């Protein structure tokens, strides 16, 4: 009911390498509020911007309980740099064969360049404590993004 999206079962059983060294899966992120917000590639322009943006609310993320993810397709060392130059307090996931990316239907295709061109399209999601995706943004404006899922998230906490 409350769902606008549906994962395969199998999505929340995914080793999901984060920057760091250690996995996560999403069923181990049960009981508490998870973000999980997909960007196109590390150490650009709009995903410094919006990686930024979630870092200095952090503590507004932590009051509600919540925990944040970022993810693209980059490797694990290119987001431990990332994290390391930016100041990043959560985690990137390193989403390389694109497993998590698939099953969030964020692999979008444009008609482009005589080619037909799949590619990372900037969106957000909001899963709740028992797993249910309960909120999402597509095609992310980043500029007032992350203040827009606080919001959000406030409200269904
Ligand atoms: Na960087
Ligand atoms: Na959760
Ligand atoms: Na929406």
């Amino acid at each position: 009911t409350d769902a606008v999206l549906e994962l395969p079962a199998a999505t929340f059983d995914l080793p999901l390498s984060l920057s760091g060294g250690t996995q996560t899966t999403l069923r181990a992120h049960a009981g508490h509020w998870l973000v999980i917000y997909f960007y196109p590639k590390d150490s650009t322009p709009g995903c410094t911007t919006e990686g930024l943006d979630f870092n200095a609310l952090l503590p507004e993320f932590d009051k509600a309980g919540a925990k944040i993810l970022g993810v693209s397709r980059d490797s694990v060392k290119s987001h431990d740099n990332f994290c390391a130059k930016q100041g990043f307090a959560f985690p990137l996931v390193s989403d390389g064969d694109e497993a998590l990316c698939r099953a969030f239907d964020v692999i979008k295709e444009k008609n482009m360049y005589g080619k037909q061109v799949l590619g990372i399209e900037r969106s957000t999601f909001l899963l709740s404590p028992e797993g249910q995706v309960v909120q999402a943004w597509r095609k992310v404006k980043v500029a007032g993004h992350a203040d827009a899922v606080l919001a959000a998230l406030k409200a269904h906490a």
